């Protein structure tokens, strides 16, 4: 049959279909995947069936290395254990079936759901294997044989050259289970490379006939680093990792996030105005999946890969990663490479079309230079994406009409805004100074500040309110006491304990950025580094010390980006110091196979 | 101005618009899923602000005044319930900003009383904020509507009003901080009594009284003939008093079964008391979460009078009555009441109209029914109200004519798919299905040799969006008592129900009740003597017990009379009367006329 005519149903009724953004498939505002893919299929099956899903993955063969699921009703995380083909685990009807990459599956591995277990047989229901109409009612795709001998059940495949990793099940039994995959620390190291000096950087090689690579030259020059000629390279199997970790601890503090909000002891511990409480909840039920970019700065080397926050509510380098360095390439690399932040500007685009933002969305950004080409960048974005704009610089353009209306300069209504502002700069305005967020709603002199906008109910804001809570570093510890010594997070508390004073530790204002107020201590007593910064008044935490690897000559800090709440996108930040601050430089990063 | 003008916002940026009226389902007021209130009452402002600000919603209420009686607000977030205390005009404990302040019925407020916001404390005076009382523009930028005189002698605050004729009752706060505050008001017995009456016997119902040309009178008459009662010339009487109060207790106990089913939907081991196929455990999670504001009608069962009002259960699943109350007893006083009282329930059709008009149900609704002459009628009911909300729908009674096509899809008779249904069926029917039969998923078909369609092939097919959804059985099912007693120990409006006979339900006497049973089906009633008062056989014999304390009902003119509320949209649509020559009503009891008396 065609491309999406139904062929059957799996138990329980779970349509099987015949195999940008016109694809992607949802059921509410649940991601399933891409139509009409095996993996969509597996995810909707365990979505519709069980309320639950596995985190999104580039290739089928990848979910085999996965260990938990969510639970799509309360955002909470359950165990998902892993078991190889010939193991004494009988796979019981439900279990997820994973096949390698190869032979009929080349580069993409597969997966499917095992329907039902019989004495020497197994019948899977799948997708994108059988693209003909199956039998009246048969709720089965393919029969694979099964020998029990011994005890240990192996299953063989249909196909002669495929390989079958085994079978996944939801359970806290670890019996005859194989451990999570650890890369080995080789593949993760980060190493300089050269261009060869034919004089490509030596003059305006940014295109100033784009607005855009304007906007950046105005506020930069034409400039990425002290060495356009020299660029780092990570393996592809690193690019993978960092694509695993990214939507892993993206769900991981999501889940933190619900347990920040469900409980009042803990969201104390944010010191956000008491009055915005409510509204942080209301928040999160409702603007849950809309939350559009973020970017996680991590240390990556030989010794694994950590996190050391999450920028979630305002989160920029977008342009510089996928703009800027694409031109970079463009004039200069000819090699077999890619810059792993190439799509940024399509996937931010899809995010946008599928957020319920109104159509005309006015962008706030602070009259200030360096803001103008991510406002300009992210405008772009929202134009691919059909929405109309309007860029505020600062806010004098603001003003009210005679009921209280907030009003753009050419008279429009302002009902919807992304802003480059930060939520916690709004939270200033209110702890400078009731029975609500004191917004004003009117002015003798038509003064409209930060927070009378950000706030005001009728006005849809990007990112959602909720974001500064996974943003805030207070909810480290937090992350650190849901998940205690997981592979990618670093012990950290809100006090310097017994182990931190053994391992060495970072001190960072729990609502500051760009590398200010940090302390560096290490495993003495010795001050490693210390920064400047207007923060050192707030609440502080402490982080395991985990310094940054040193690669020809710069301290070299790898970020992801999140677009809609998964990966989209890789870039590298350097400094003379061990302290990446906003000043540092981005550097050109080439992902080679 | 104009009715819907903006005249300003209150604190937070919460509008005000002006009231002034010179399907009303365009004056329903929403944000979001939440009904705030009727544009552009007090109520509506009320709520609105305090959804807005704090999250939080007070209960449907007839009258603004009726707010000073209740103890407590909804937290919208996790359908959570806080303490809210009440405090007199002139009490110890200052009225904070974010206060609702509560007018009484009387004076420039007549019989509706009235409710504002205080927005700010000034030592000599208070600032609030409301809706239907100014309806002007206020000056630019000022967010409160009036200022009020306030006197503070010896620890104490009064507040006095800018109108010489009203009457404050005082201020409540979200704490559950109870020094100075008032205890709830609680109805005195008298006012709660059911009284018999009759009508004057002029031969008005000696003949044909229901219109046979009227489909749905027709419908009724098939299957019950000309007849409602035994005698038709005898109603009963309850005060317009007992009715406020029935509301109040209605819509109170919905949401207190809204929280107790949340607490069951999130605790495995509250969920597996109620024995139900546990491979619908995360359907029932899914539909609570994606369906929470679609339950369409349900219908609780009181002993009311005199010792108070208690309630026996909630029928939230599959309830009917519905003709008989809004229909059939609207026909019978229109054909022989004369008197100045009304039947609570003459608005149920337009009730119902509305919930289905603000439902997310399908253009097409399928209906479908058993075949049962009785459930003609009541099929015929709903898909009145289904018509009157501008939907179209199809009867189907019983299962033949369904089928599937080639690929698996659900047709039915004339081969139009089957999405959306609205049905009679018990969701515990379908529950059976899955009992008769390890699954990997529920075990419906999607095709078969002779297209043979079983009711689950149909209620959990996850395209087909049903109504009342699958969540409801929970509220529905009697293992929830004990739940709803454990949460609200002691309430009012409770009996205490365990999963045994525990040392006090041997002193009080008690009812043995199956869990998911139906129409005073296998109830065995217990006196604290000890002795069986009454037992009732029945098709459920078999299932899990709740004993509940022993609550008769109470007997009025030689019958036992129950009070019956219904419920649409998660708030009162009107109370009937259920009477029977026992202790236990039965599906067979028969309908009493009742009128409410002011
Ligand atoms: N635990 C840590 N160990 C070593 N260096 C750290 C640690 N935490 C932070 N740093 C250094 O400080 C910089 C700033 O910390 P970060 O958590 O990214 O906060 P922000 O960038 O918001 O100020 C990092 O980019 C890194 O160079
Ligand atoms: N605690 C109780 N005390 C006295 N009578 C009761 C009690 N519970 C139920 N009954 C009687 O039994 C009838 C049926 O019980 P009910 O709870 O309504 O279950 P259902 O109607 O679903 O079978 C009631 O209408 C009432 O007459
Ligand atoms: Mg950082
Ligand atoms: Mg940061
Ligand atoms: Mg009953
Ligand atoms: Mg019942």
């Amino acid at each position: 049959a065609p491309f999406g005519t139904l062929l059957g149903y799996a138990p329980g009724g779970v349509a099987i279909y015949s195999s940008d953004a016109v694809f992607r498939s949802y059921i509410d505002d649940e991601y399933m995947g891409h139509k009409w893919q095996c993996v969509e299929f597996a995810r909707r099956f365990l979505f519709l069936n069980y309320g639950v899903v596995f985190t999104d993955v580039g290739m089928a063969w990848e979910i085999f290395s996965l260990r938990f699921l969510r639970e799509v009703v309360n955002d909470n995380i359950l165990p998902l254990q892993a078991f190889p083909n010939g193991s004494p685990r009988a796979p019981v009807a439900g279990a997820l079936l994973i096949w390698d990459k190869g032979g009929e599956f080349k580069d993409t591995g597969h997966v499917a759901i095992i329907t039902q277990l019989h004495g020497n047989k197994v019948r899977i229901a799948e997708q994108n294997v059988i693209h003909s109409p199956l039998p009246q009612g048969q709720q089965w795709t393919r029969e694979l044989e099964m020998v029990v001998e011994n005890g240990c059940y192996t299953l063989k495949d249909t196909f002669d050259d495929t390989t079958i990793l085994g079978w996944m099940i939801q359970t806290e039994d670890t019996e005859y289970s194989l451990p999570q995959p650890e890369i080995a620390g080789e593949l993760l190291k980060i190493s300089g490379a050269r261009l060869e000096n034919k004089g490509q950087f030596d003059g305006k090689w940014l295109d100033e006939k784009d607005p855009l690579q304007n906007a950046y030259v105005q506020a930069n020059g034409q400039v990425i680093n002290q060495d356009p000629y020299h660029y780092y390279t990570i393996t592809e199997s690193a690019e993978q990792e960092l694509i695993k970790a990214t939507n892993e601890l993206h769900l991981m503090y999501l889940h933190a996030t619900d347990k920040v909000l469900k409980d009042d002891n803990l969201l104390a511990l944010f010191d956000i105005p008491k009055i915005l409480w409510p509204r942080l909840r209301l928040s999160w039920q409702r603007r849950r999946h809309h939350m559009i970019t973020g970017r996680m700065d991590f240390c990556m080397d030989e010794r694994g890969l950590k996190v050391y926050e999450y920028n979630a509510d305002s989160a920029s380098c977008h342009t510089e990663a996928g703009l800027i360095l694409e031109r970079w390439a463009e004039q200069g690399y000819k090699g077999n490479g890619f810059n792993p932040a190439e799509g940024l500007i399509n996937e931010l685009a899809g995010a946008w079309k599928h957020s319920r933002a109104r159509p005309f969305v006015h962008i706030m950004q602070d009259k200030d230079i360096e803001e103008n080409y991510h406002a300009q960048f992210m405008e772009q974005a929202l134009h691919q994406a059909g929405f109309e704009t309007r860029i505020l610089r600062g806010l004098d353009e603001l003003g009210w009409d005679a009921a209280g209306q907030l009003i753009d300069g050419e008279g429009r209504l302002v009902n919807c805004v992304w802003k480059t502002w930060a939520w916690e700069t709004a939270f200033d305005q209110i702890r400078e100074v009731f029975a609500a967020v004191p917004i004003r709603t009117g002015h003798p002199q038509n003064e409209v500040r930060l927070i009378d906008v950000l706030l005001r109910p009728e006005v849809l804001v990007f990112e959602p309110l909720w974001t500064v809570i996974p943003g805030n570093k207070a909810i480290l510890p937090i992350l650190w006491s849901l998940f205690p010594h997981h592979r990618y997070l670093l012990d950290t508390d809100f006090t310097v304990n017994d182990e931190l004073v053994k391992t060495g530790y970072a001190v960072k204002p729990i609502a500051g950025r760009c590398g200010s107020n940090i302390d560096l201590v290490s495993h003495h007593e010795e001050v490693l580094d210390k920064t400047s910064g207007k923060f050192a008044e707030q609440k502080n935490i402490y982080q395991q010390l985990w310094c940054l690897p040193k690669v020809d000559g710069k301290y070299i800090q790898v970020c992801t980006f999140t677009v809609g709440g998964n990966y989209g996108g890789t870039c590298l930040r350097g400094d003379e110091s061990l302290v990446i601050k906003k000043e540092s430089d981005i550097e050109p990063l080439i992902v080679v196979k």
